[PDB]
């Protein structure tokens, strides 16, 4: 679990979005595993606007943060799960690191701010849904 709170927006993994997220829907993209909903309270997480390929992510299944080197956002094949059929997930960045399903939503950050959230994993790899291209999150 986990979300990014920026301005009047909440960014979560689309497969973990709640009834309240869908009732206050701003934007969603199944191909990216992202959903953004509106909030009444002001959020002040800050989004990175950069091309960093190193950062630190939070891994809830270890209660620890790990440093990672990660690939540029790209279209990556993701195996079928109970949430989606087998498909290409876009804007996904992979790194070598630990993750379990419950780790989705953990933030990846660089020195500039939030980069993305854990979205996929397996076999010692972890994948992060990038949010740096969503300029409207802080217009
Ligand atoms: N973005 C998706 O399609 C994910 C939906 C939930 C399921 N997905 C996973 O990858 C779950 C997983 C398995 C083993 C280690 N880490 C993780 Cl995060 C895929
Ligand atoms: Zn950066």
């Amino acid at each position: 679990s986990g979300a990014i709170y920026v301005g009047n927006y909440r960014v979560v993994n689309r497969h973990l979005a709640t009834h309240n997220d869908w009732a206050n829907l701003v934007w969603e993209d199944s191909s990216r595993d992202l959903l953004v909903s509106s909030t009444t309270a002001q959020g002040c997480d800050t989004i990175a606007r950069c091309d960093c390929q190193t950062g630190v992510y939070y891994c809830s299944s270890r209660r620890k943060h790990y440093p990672v080197s990660f690939s540029k956002p790209s279209l990556i094949f993701v195996e079928a799960s109970e949430y989606y059929p087998a498909r290409y997930q876009s804007h996904l960045m992979l790194a070598v690191g630990h993750s379990e399903p419950g780790d989705c939503g953990g933030i990846l950050r660089c020195q500039h701010g939030v980069v993305g959230i854990v979205s996929t994993g397996g076999n010692g790899l972890v994948g992060f849904a990038d949010v740096r291209d969503l300029l409207w999150l802080d217009e």
